[PDB]
């Protein structure tokens, strides 16, 4: 009779439908609580978010509703696609939750770049960021804010990005939990304005990250953030300094100066396998590719299509995945009221 059944899944009670078996925990961020689940309907094993009462404040609304509507214009088998949206309430006034529910995979890019890989594996895991990314910049989606807790692997090295980013628009959170920052761009930094490469700066935060084993630019906040960036990559050119508004301009030509570190220095040999002369050669190729998307300035930092064409990468090459048909859009301030009956409409298209 109730096509549902709730189960408790460390302190949150998941109320899912009945063709969703045996969950167990397998995730957890702000916007919600993850499960691994076997769907009985499809036979097969999946993944279902909880988004609890997403209309309760405007970040996690403009977050929830963003991501159920952008989830519709994109298809991509490097993008996240959902398999299944429900509410186990009946009614707008009784509406509560967002289940969310999506092909299971087997690790989030956390677990992979703690691991030593190979120059095939690490190559392919930066051709599928780059596909997806360019899949989002055709769309008219800037991500901005990619980052490995918001990819996900499986073990054949397939790779899917979970998120669309910051909103175009802009903030305050009661929750306990921080925004890992690491991975943004100087232009989100510094407040700059920005185009489709801002994306690769954090292409290059994880791949540098996944040969050092380091977060590349750690810090409290963007104040200590900025100081790492400086003094590994050297105080940016003057050109660079004209595009920033004038009081982030101040701050940035007080700074103390850094030449900083040339490539070699900042990636040694003894980060990569570099014993074969194969290996000698993508060593070379892989710290060109982080010399040129580790670049403060935007103007002369590389393009996903020339990182996608970059020797390290290029050998995945395939027309099929790197160009797929990209097909109103949202920027208001709500209410909770306006929110969740948005958010609820999307829920029950
Ligand atoms: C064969 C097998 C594999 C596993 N998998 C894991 O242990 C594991 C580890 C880390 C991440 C993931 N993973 C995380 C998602 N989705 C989301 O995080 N977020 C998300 C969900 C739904 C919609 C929108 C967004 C997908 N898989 C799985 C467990 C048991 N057996």
């Amino acid at each position: 009779d109730n096509q549902f059944y709730s189960v408790e899944v460390g302190d949150s009670t998941f109320t899912v439908l009945k063709r969703y078996q045996n969950l167990k925990p397998i995730g957890s961020g702000a916007q919600g609580i993850v499960c691994a689940a076997y769907d009985a309907v499809l036979d097969r094993n999946v993944a279902i978010k909880k988004l609890s009462r997403p209309f309760q404040n405007q970040t996690h609304a403009k977050r929830a509703y963003r991501e159920l509507v952008l989830m519709k214009c994109v298809n991509h088998k490097n993008i996240i696609s959902l398999l299944n949206v429900f509410t186990p309430q009946k009614t707008l006034e009784e509406f509560q939750d967002v289940y969310l529910v999506m092909e299971l995979m087997d690790a989030n890019l956390c677990q992979v770049i703690q691991m030593e890989l190979d120059h095939e594996r690490m190559s392919y895991l930066l051709y599928q960021m780059l596909c997806g990314i360019k899949h989002l910049h055709s769309a008219g989606i800037i991500h901005r804010d990619l980052k490995p807790s918001n990819i996900v692997v499986k073990s054949d090295c397939t790779l899917k990005i979970l998120d669309f980013g910051l909103a175009r628009t802009a903030s305050f959170m009661m929750t306990p939990y921080v925004v890992t920052r690491y991975y943004r761009a100087p232009e989100v930094i510094l407040g700059m304005g920005y185009k489709e490469n801002v994306d690769i700066w954090s292409v290059g935060c994880i791949m540098g990250e996944m040969v050092r084993h380091k977060i590349l630019f750690p810090g409290r906040d963007y104040i200590d953030q900025w100081n790492k960036v400086i003094e590994q990559l050297g105080t940016p050119c003057p050109e660079f300094m004209k595009k920033l508004q004038p009081t982030v301009r101040n701050y940035v030509e007080n700074r103390p100066k850094y030449a900083g570190l040339t490539f070699p220095k900042l990636f040694p040999d003894s980060l990569f396998p570099a014993d074969s002369e194969h290996n000698k050669l993508k060593a070379s190729q892989a710290r060109d590719l982080l010399s040129k998307m580790l670049v403060i300035d935007p103007a002369k930092r590389i393009s996903v299509d020339d990182a996608l064409q970059h020797p390290y990468i290029n050998v995945w090459y395939d027309p099929a995945e790197v160009e797929a048909p990209p097909p109103q859009l949202d920027e208001r301030e709500h209410t909770i009221e306006e929110w969740k009956e948005l958010i609820y409409k999307e829920v029950m298209n």
